[PDB]
């Protein structure tokens, strides 16, 4: 196969981790990105990150192209699709990382303008279809537009599928501790509600999410079974999935750590993992893995009513799960 | 009722908020203290604090009395209890806030030296009877030494209370997402463990707690029902208990939520509150309560799998329940 | 003299804490607020805060007013100076907090609809006329816009001020660390420029201030004389002036801090107090006093060359002087 | 030459910075360590580290040594200098990173068993020589125990470097703003005065040093002409020094800029840097340099009165130094 190229519409967190990833590897190539900032601004916040360290390597400019490591990328700066001729480039695949544009209806005039495929960074605002890497991507069917769906459906769907396919899920309810984001506040400022208002810096904020009850779109035999909410902390990266379910039989700790174990060896090779070592947080920063179950964490009492406990890095797995879907629906 | 007199054997934390509560009520008074410090130190951590803000009033010494709005109280500066004779200074009740002594072996030489009450400030490491107010209370035997059991207890119990009062807990695991606390490193260094090695203020440390499977000493009923687990975070102060459990029988949001009203309106008055007002971590800081219920967090799926979320100032709610206790052994 | 009636452009940071202060005294009266944000978010922010605690009282509405302790205040939500008839409901004086008003032209409207008086809660853009109290309010002319510089002016000021009637400030350079705000960035994300688009809560950065160059406004003599920059460090409030100066004679440590106590306790009484306690930042959380010294941290060399270090709540000192300035100029 | 042969006596943050330095070199190799842990905590806080990250490699042991990718490393685990044979294991030079043997007393029991050379990781508590490369390396005189000062001196002493050798330094006050470090407290806790007792990720701690006197000793016509303080910040990691002087004749901010630059190509090669990019604090965590000038910060007012802004990753470019003496003493 020819290195699929690719597009990046949103130079933000997820779009920048994207573009660092596809840099390292030889089976995807960036031909052109858009954010609304002048070029200086584009190459700082690239080649610096507070988060995932200096970009190693060269990032210039020339004059309407970032130049990375000596290869060219067109830059585009407009809010509207309409100017974004990413298929002129030579765009296969536009990774859609505004947050703009979740609805079929607003990706179909990239595919109009000759793209082949648009993947959207976050959940559908309407029924687009939706796929994840090790759940249900088994199941694509050629569609043009799909959702990735979210982080927390990267970590919490590969647990989910290695629970149920050895166990059976009943029920089950979720609480992830999330790192802060952009558009949460630095000081108290009015925001879309009350929560998210307050200084994220200094406060545990409870935050809802839609990606317990919306594991139905990627394993239908979960649709009513599960939900879930969030608690945003003080950590800049990297969060945890805590679930609590009730399993269809009787299992022990070992049991439940032993399936894990085998499915990072085998049909979740590359996208859960478990974390014999005892690491925290920071450990896990530019981590690739999708959900990294914490081994020792795991809890069972009564039988059947358990507690996992699985990393993920909110912005270098999902962005990681964002590349791994290019290059495989190409 | 003369006000109870009570002495405070370590003067950190929980000894500092302790003193405080009991300067602002007339129904219990402090007439000693004990730390290993120089009296100008303890002055100036009384005076200024960075979490619950400068105490109002003169803070004066005169030489071996901290002088507190006129008052003086006797300060010793001993390890070692022998040296201790708060019972010479009218001491009724110690609170016994160092960490140091968790076992009636340790804290008997009060008690033989004319002390009639120790209450510790932590769970007992022997078979110290445990009280938690309005969980077990009411079950107190004159005992002279007791345990008023963990912070995380005296938010978990009375939300326990309240479940197994109206529903029947059949199971439960429980998250604390916990404030970082003293014996936590600021920087990776050596600790008891390799999480507890790791810099409090920038990652999140999975932490054990043995307070869900201890519920049995102030619940029997609940004996091998329950377990959990922390997860300590950037945050000075306040914490959460996220509390999954399966209930004897189908239960609403609604029906939950009226049943934590009703007690904090009757038999947890002043112990648990519920929150309607979409609170975050902050507001809580210096709150008197042990449980603050988030109504609009409580969840339900399938009849009878719950979550539900309380607030606790881990400093000054269980600090104002150790006073509390005080005032009601006396 | 009746309470000046008053009304605040823009209910941020400096809006809410000036509202808070004009509640706690009874020479002003609040009358009128504006912002752009629904009722229940204005209620919300107003009653509960990350810094300065939770408002003591009651806050309610009906349903265009502001209802705190019984006491309506109008609410206006308009970006346009043309639909906010403050004087309408009897405001004399109008503090503006927005940030989007600060030339005399951008004022005038107010005047027009018949406010009578306009204070910036910033440095002006064009040449209206700036007062800092305790500095040159003494010259004051009756005029009807005017500026309160910054909260770093507010600091300063008061700081040279002394030095120059004491001792004669030949020249000086200023560092200041400085809080975080908002309009700076939670995580790295595009911002007016490169540094201020970097993680606020995980980084030290370097920031511009004109405080020092703008002296000239206030104090004439020092045209040319001072200049400064400032750091952005990861608190949340509360910042420090540190002042490198050579003065026009020989002086010492003891002599400068007895300058600085003896205006405290004269000219600059309720504007520049002297720190003899060794606080750190957070216990001047929601201090009123726009400078305090650090009085052991007043460094001498070789005659003439000093550094002073003074703190200032950004928010709360600052907000008390604009309230002490509406008070001083009705 | 062979690879000098060294220990590292104390495996804190300066002990496993130099020891991941050590083994990214051929020119120096790692024989022993000391420090009173369990091998276990050892082998995880060298291989995790919440600041630079994960080490690249296998960390095993084999019972006594660390095997760090297969090279063997005696681990010795006494507080007691006796007990230490590093020179049994090949050790010529001992880094001294206990911070409890700052006297050529304490460290002489290194010479008497044979090691050849020992550097302090610290200023010396007696008149023990002190040298800093690129400021007074070039004097060392074959002295077998050395101090090699303070992260802060290893910043500050080749910024007046170049402004002495250019321009003359007639006087000068410095701050640091200084992240946290270990013996700094998480929560407000007794510490060995009033202000190091305060929680750290919580305030601005002013912190006293004596870098800036003690230049005299690395640069002796610098006698009585400086002194300086420090603020703590809440960043676990990466200072700046700003300093503030006048030089002995008028100067621009180009030609202080310019002075820097040839330095950092010409004889403070690898030791100072220029920073062009307008880069934050966390871009020079794991930087090498002693000092980075940020060009874009040097002030010049009144022709004479300078200030100068140098960031140093106070962990790694100190052990950076550590490395480069031992090197260069051998
Ligand atoms: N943990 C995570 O960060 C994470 C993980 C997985 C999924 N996601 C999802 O990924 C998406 C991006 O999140 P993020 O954290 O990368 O946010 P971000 O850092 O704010 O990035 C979004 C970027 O898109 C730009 N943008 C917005 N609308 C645009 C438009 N119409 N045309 C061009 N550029 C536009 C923004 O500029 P402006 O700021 O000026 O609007 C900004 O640079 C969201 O859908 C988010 O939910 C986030
Ligand atoms: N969230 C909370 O903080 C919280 C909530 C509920 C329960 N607790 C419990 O309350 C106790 C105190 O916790 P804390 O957070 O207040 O800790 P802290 O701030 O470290 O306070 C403990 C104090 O006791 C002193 N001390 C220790 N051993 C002593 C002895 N033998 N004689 C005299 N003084 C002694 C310590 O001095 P040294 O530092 O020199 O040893 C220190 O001042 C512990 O049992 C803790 O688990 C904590
Ligand atoms: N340390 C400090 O915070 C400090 C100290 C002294 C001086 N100041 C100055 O005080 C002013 C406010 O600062 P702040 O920290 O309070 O900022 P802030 O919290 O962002 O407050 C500004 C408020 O004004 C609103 N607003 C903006 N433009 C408006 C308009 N045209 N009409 C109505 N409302 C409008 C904003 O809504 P939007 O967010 O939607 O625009 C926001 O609620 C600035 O001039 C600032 O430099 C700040
Ligand atoms: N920014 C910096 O961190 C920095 C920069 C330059 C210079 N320094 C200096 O470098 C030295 C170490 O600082 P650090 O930050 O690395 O501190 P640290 O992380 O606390 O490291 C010191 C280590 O030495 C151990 N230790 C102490 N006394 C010992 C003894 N007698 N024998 C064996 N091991 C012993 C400690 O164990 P215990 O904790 O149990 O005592 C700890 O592991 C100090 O002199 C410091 O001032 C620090
Ligand atoms: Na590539
Ligand atoms: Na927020
Ligand atoms: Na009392
Ligand atoms: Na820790
Ligand atoms: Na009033
Ligand atoms: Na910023
Ligand atoms: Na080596
Ligand atoms: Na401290």
């Amino acid at each position: 196969a020819m290195a699929v190229k690719v597009a990046i519409n949103g130079f933000g967190r997820i779009g920048r981790c994207v573009a660092r990833i596809i840099l390292e590897r030889n089976d995807i190539e960036l031909v052109a990105i858009n954010d609304t900032t002048d070029i200086e601004l584009t190459k700082y916040l690239f080649k610096y990150d507070t988060v995932h360290g200096e970009f190693k390597g060269s990032v210039d400019s020339e004059g309407d192209d970032l130049v990375v490591n000596g290869k060219k990328i067109k830059v585009f700066k407009s809010r509207n699709v309409k100017d974004l001729d990413f298929a002129k480039h030579g765009a296969q695949i536009v990774l859609e990382c505004t947050g703009a544009h979740l609805t079929m209806a607003k990706c179909q005039e990239f595919i109009d303008m000759g793209v082949q495929k648009v993947i959207m960074s976050a959940p559908a605002k309407d029924d687009t279809p939706t796929y994840v890497l090790g759940v249900n991507s088994e199941l694509y069917k050629g569609e043009s537009i799909i959702s990735n769906a979210s982080c927390t459906t990267n970590c919490l769907g590969p647990v989910c599928r290695v629970l149920q396919d050895n166990f059976g899920i009943e029920k089950g309810l979720m609480t992830t501790i999330h790192a802060y984001t952009n558009g949460q506040s630095i000081i108290d400022a009015k925001a879309k509600d009350k929560r998210r208002s307050r200084a994220a810096a200094q406060n545990i904020i409870p935050t809802s999410t839609g990606a317990a009850k919306a594991m139905k779109l990627v394993m239908p035999e979960l649709n009513g079974k599960l939900h879930g909410q969030s608690m945003r902390v003080p950590v800049i990266d990297v969060s945890s999935v805590d679930l609590t379910a009730q399993l269809s039989r009787k299992v022990s700790k070992d049991e439940i750590n032993e399936a894990f174990r085998k499915a990072a060896a085998t049909n979740l090779k590359g996208i859960l993992m478990v974390d014999d070592d005892e690491r925290v947080s920071s450990d896990f920063i530019t981590c690739s893995y999708g959900a990294i179950v914490a081994s020792d964490l795991t809890q069972v009492i009564a039988d059947d009513f358990i507690k996992v406990i699985a990393w993920y890095d909110n912005e270098w797995g999902y962005s990681s799960r964002l590349v791994d879907m290019a290059v495989y629906i190409a």
